[PDB]
């Protein structure tokens, strides 16, 4: 369109002629620096300009002015700056609209969407920003009630930062699909890392340690029910007079209960999230393991009541899953937290496409050695051979497996060529690589530590919703600011505390 | 010469006196960085000069410029600007010449003999250069047809980038000896970065994922017939009438087809490109493979036909390379397409010179071994001390294998010291030392993955002429520009689009 | 409170005001960088102000203008100079006074508290300070008494950095609880670097390698009386009438006499420092070790003379213990002290949380296996089980140890999930944890082994305290200065030379 | 003393009064940059002064200048100008005298002083030096006889540092102490490098690979002799008439004759040499080896004259470190002549230090193992306890191996202790370490193949004397100068190429 070419085109004066006689004009122009467009566009003789008018696409002058941020140094101070004028205009033209707590049709603030699209500069500046201009200190969140010097004591408004019925501020933060680039440090902004380190420390520490003691009494107790299981006849085994049966049977009623338990709460979280397949590892890793393990308890169910002896198959996988699983509680410690996240990144990078790279070498070297073999032992079968060259790769092998061969040559040059390939060089570059990993993730990852406990205090706070939603509200419900109507600002504020030096 | 020395001594009054009354004068002079000299010297009132004249050698003006860059920031703004001067004085002379196509004896187009010389600078600019003036545009590359403003929509010539009946762009810059020092990134430059992009993800992608299939099949094909070879008599073996045996010699000349059809690609290859002994492997390593693999099964037919036995031992390690050769066809993933990289760089440089450093260790502590047992088991005998001794390197050897030593002191001491010497120190460094190859090719080889997947859509394109040799021509025969002659220059462009946005 | 609210509020005329008509007034108004305020509040026409008055909680003005230091560049150079400005006003109003000498209700010096609460830049400068001013020379610490030229020598106070009979500069900097920030490079200072050189090159490097020796002929000693322990019986066996019954029972009663020896060296130590559990290993490593290899000589001592034969349980524990306990005795050398300094750096950080994460896999797939095992070799039992797995992770295992299982799919699946899990990935994960503590107190921690004889040369200066204590005193007592009274100060100082070039 | 005291105290007036009416005054004067008073103390109308009179030391001015240089850019600077100001006064005042010729009481110049001190900046300038006044070119050394423009031919004197009949620039740099701080890349120098360079290229590259031709059939020729000695009967063993007895004699003759060879070689090598003990091993560890492989079989040849069977012991040592040794050779190629000098490193460095750490473990946990065994396998002696234990270190030893002990508890926690001690974590540390030593001898150790080749190449040199000495001389005697006298400055010069752009 012309009317817009022109205003993306920097024009002033065909600007000027066409009031006189980001999609929306006002968007469009504020997307483009012009910033003294963005008031001339607001208010004219010829006539004025609305912001609160929402774009047909959803995106409000906010939402346009917070597309456009690319998490640069340069353009954050720009876009913040200009946002700060935007909602300066809106108050001056008229206060009394709540241009933030406007949202679009799919019900994202703009603090929300700041967050879910990745911004860290705008929502940086949107959750502490300070108006020192009295008559402006309406829209400002992070206040400073009194700085006794050294000290000034802070104050933020953190509205739908806890207390949200909608998508929150930490919820989108630890909720997400995980592709947004800063999730790992956004959360260390000033009001949100303290907010969650005083939820942990008052309310979440203790239903956390208890899970963990929890989980340990059902492994104990399914551990105890499947080793003294009984192993004469065919099951279902019929319960006998003695208190060890009986005791064993409560033990077995809980395992199941708890493997019950496990897969309602993972089917539950998997129609809450609706992961995507692409992302159903990278993401929800940890979730993904205490189904598994539940599932295989259930199908161990059901085989043990068909009158079927595999259940024991399924029931031991399920244990050692269960007994691994105990990793997952590692996340409320920062020294040892970082074990249970290597795994995790090694297992679904460093160990899975390095298997392909290794299965062709094994099944080459398989095919080639058992065809060579005349089996004129039986180790003509292709799954001996290939776990013989197995052992190979974690050096318990064994040169002179077999004699069937009839030409040595031949098969030690295989065997001696698959050792130096596999053993020597497959291997020390495996590790190479498993180095660079633990490289990174123990350098730079020492804060997936806070990212877990975000995602744990959340799931926490959803669990305990019937005992007390309201009640365990975070900050005080304070004064600190006034509204241009007159009434008082009570603000769900959380006190903060902080020092400086050099300014004086 | 003297008229030449006065002008390499940067002497103008001098150079004045001679037109009173790089070998060439004007590449001479052009190379020294008098540039006024050159447009001086190009006309004259005592006498005019001209630029299309070929050097005797077969350099013109402009091999000679491009030949004197040597990939220096400074140097390659200087260059790339007396370049440009260089085109505007010829444009201003007679706009008909056209320098640039203007070719050497050998057919090679400055373009061309750029790429080929490795010179990153001069064939970044001249692939991408956008003249403003527009009398003077006929000579651009890098056009912009249209600036919608935040995208500035480009397009770019690429006349002899693709579609060439000489050396083109690509094919020197992935078809090359590789002694070039920076191939390896030189092909992110604008127009052939996505127009190789585009061709893979068009033309080439499926042309692809379909031969690593059938390379699958045929793999698949070899092994069930090789598996199931008939142990009984001596070759060839007669035809029995079973679905089994039938099947089976299905299966057998497949596999004879798959390796002639991979040794005369192989030949034809090494016909094609003459690759030098000494760059034999560091070149094309993933090449030589699949060529061994065939002449393998050749051996193998050839002995099979000639009643021997033996033909086994060869079709052996041809299953055994055509299994462990699917790692050719990981060139087409960037995640998993780098640990087929990381093997071919340590096999050649890890593991080549480091077996000479071993060998050594191993020989003299076998000599030494040997000589002093008596023999008064078998183990006598040199190959089986020296076998012996390499199970030690690799952690399953056994410090008491022999007892017909007289001297228990000295044995164990030799025994202890190889120990020490190899599996713990030499293994050790070796290890190290791969350390530092995955570092460098694991952090600087990430875009090998590029170069890789260049080499193979080239191979592609070649492959399918018969197909669609002019029809499968990338980029649209669009109107950007105008000739002085009048016609309309249409012009092989290829869309692009960027954006920008500080720039306003 | 108001008046000071006023001074922390940067307000002159107010101050001016109230004086007309750090919790401590002068201590408050220093601790804001004032320092103009100082000298205005020092004296005064409407009345002046006192620093040598102690503050309620045991501050004066030089403890509380130490106590905001927070060790920054800028920082530490403004606390040292306004340190400096104070010292000279007290000197103007009396230099009778002894401020720095002055010390709190709990017996520590302006020197003492910077050292103990780690700032490195007052130490640094309290340390070595001169003094231009003559007149103003009394309170100076380093001085030049001569300077030739190139080399300028200069003499040190070192009155408590040695000699003192309270909490020294050398004592706190090596026999606090470590938790200081800076104390491995904070003894690197002017004055304590070459008095420590010269106490060890002197004093303490003879009554150091004299103990080494000692403790090797008790090793020696201990482990040839316990190598031919009677055999016959039980204990006490009666002593016979032979020379090497009784040159052992000499050599037993020497281990015993050690083992009590080290134990009340032990017992000593930790009344004597009183050590938190929860620093207990971090802070003094080396001292548990000493004292648990003498609790179990002196367990074994009981177990023996009271008719048991489990002493050898115990005493060859001590044994162990006592050999391994020789690299407490490397800290005397730069080139092998960081041996004993890694494996006590792994033993507590890389190996102890390690094992929790490892633990964890080998009790659950031990408990899967044990259970999947029928016993229908006795490897039902869970320490069998658990051992064989143990042996996979350091590659001797052995996949087939058992046929009781039914199941032959999933016995191996599990064990081959568990060699994957645990031997090859577990281990090089560890192996590169290892690698990144190793880097780290390989490349930083190069001056414990100075912290390390800083500890123990002051160990052996206590220990000889009765030998030599004020004649193995540091320093001459030299004239460098003279006092206002009149009288010369005859200070214990310490020679040192220094050279500087371009200063010239 | 005073009249020095005065100078070296910056003062002009006293130093003219004292004219009126570094030990020497011209070097005292000179050493603390004056510079001015140089001149001023050079010539004076009160009395003159004079540089050629030697100081009672031996350090004349030029000598006392080069002492104090420190390496250091700025001071490098300082002292090369001021060096060339006193050669230029020197020249001025009288130019038939030649300060640089002159040398101390003990034979070493200016230039091989700077050489042996490792003065890297002196000597470079020194080296090549240019002088652009004519009249004043007389003492230059770094001519340009002729610079055609893009290259610029330079002549280089080349006086004493190749044909020298006394301390070279060569000898200096690779045959001294090795205590020098920068030998390493000193010979990086502009004259130095393409020097060698010329002579390998030229007249030494030959005379190596000749020489390890002649070691390979040497080795070859003893390992043929020893494998096929005769074992009946006891040595010496009489000659048999049959060809394979008498082609061994030849070669056991030939091996013998190389071994005295060798061992005199050595022993002329350390008269020549006198190594000192503490560096025996750190400068010359490639010419012990040599040594003590020609030691062994001078043992094994008396032991075989004097009726001995344990030859055969000496004899097999000699073997092996006679193959070993072939590493020696690998210094002529840069690519694995980096892995020999590895070796040489952490054989010394890495694995000579970590043995007294691990010998500590082993003795301990052995004897408390054999102590805790009562025997009642042949397990009781150390030596078997000892290498049981050594197995574990290296992967291939055996939990249950014995059963002796009374107690099992303790017996495993015993062996599992050791294996996670010394397994599991001081093999990952020492293999940490050696990552760290490779690291640093593979990224700056890189031209230790160039220090290697200057000392083979002078090796050579010295070697080939007798066959041309003189006709072997590097540089033509071209003219390049003119002495004051008249006389033609025929000098050896070394020509040279090098090109420079930017200058113009
Ligand atoms: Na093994
Ligand atoms: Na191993």
């Amino acid at each position: 369109t012309a009317l817009h070419i022109a205003i993306e085109r920097r024009n002033m004066t065909l600007v000027t002629l066409l009031v006189e006689n980001g999609e929306l004009p006002l968007s469009l122009a504020a997307c483009t620096n012009q910033l003294a467009i963005v008031k001339f566009l607001l208010q004219n003789s010829w006539q004025p300009a609305d912001i609160s008018a929402r774009d047909s696409v959803g995106n409000t002058v906010l939402h346009a002015l917070v597309e456009v941020a690319d998490n640069t140094v340069d353009n954050t101070k720009f876009v913040t700056s200009m946002y700060n004028e935007i909602l300066i205009l809106g108050a001056k033209l008229h206060p009394t609209l709540k241009l933030e707590e406007i949202t679009n049709r799919k019900g994202l603030t703009p603090l929300a969407l700041a967050a879910s699209s990745g911004k860290i500069g705008v929502l940086a500046y949107i959750l502490q920003r300070e108006i020192h201009e009295p008559e402006c200190r309406h829209l400002s969140r992070k206040f400073t009630e009194w700085a006794y010097g050294p000290v000034h004591s802070s104050l933020y408004d953190l509205s739908c930062i806890d207390t949200c019925e909608k998508n929150s501020v930490l919820e989108v933060i630890a909720y997400s699909s995980s592709e947004t680039p800063n999730r790992h440090d956004m959360l260390l902004v000033e009001p949100l890392n303290r907010l969650l380190q005083d939820k942990w420390d008052r309310f979440v520490k203790r239903i956390f340690y208890f899970n963990f003691f929890v989980y340990c009494l059902y492994m104990i107790i399914f551990t105890a029910a499947a080793y003294y299981r009984p192993v004469e006849g065919l099951p279902p085994y019929k319960l006998k007079n003695t208190v060890g049966d009986y005791f064993r049977v409560t033990g077995e009623i809980l395992s199941v209960s708890g493997g019950v338990y496990f897969f309602f709460r993972g089917i539950q979280y998997f129609l809450q999230r609706r992961p995507s397949l692409k992302s159903l590892f990278v993401d929800s890793y940890s979730e993904i393991l205490f189904f598994v393990q539940s599932l295989f308890m259930l199908v161990s169910v059901v085989l043990y009541f068909s009158q079927r002896k595999e259940y024991v198959a399924s029931m031991v996988f399920s244990l050692a899953m269960g007994w691994t699983n105990m990793l997952y509680y590692t996340r409320g410690f920062q020294q040892m937290g970082i074990y249970a996240v290597m795994i995790e990144k090694m297992i679904l990078r460093d160990l899975c496409r390095f298997m392909f790279v290794y299965l062709v070498f094994l099944f080459g070297f398989s095919t080639a050695v058992v065809t060579l073999i005349e089996d004129g032992n039986s180790y003509n079968s292709l799954y001996s051979t290939c776990l013989e060259l197995f052992k190979f790769t974690i050096g318990m092998g064994d040169l002179e497996f077999t004699e069937n061969y009839d030409f040595k040559a031949v098969f030690i040059i295989l065997l001696l060529a698959y050792v130096i390939l596999t053993y020597i060089l497959l291997l020390n570059m495996l590790i190479a690589l498993m180095g660079e990993t633990v490289n990174k993730i123990a350098q730079e990852s020492k804060n997936i530590w806070k990212l877990q406990r975000a995602i744990t205090i959340l799931d926490t706070e959803k669990s305990f919703l019937k005992c007390m939603r309201k009640a365990f509200r975070s900050g005080k419900l304070l004064q600190v600011g006034f509204t241009p109507d007159g009434k008082d600002d009570y603000r769900w504020c959380f006190r903060v505390d902080e020092v400086n030096w050099t300014t004086w």
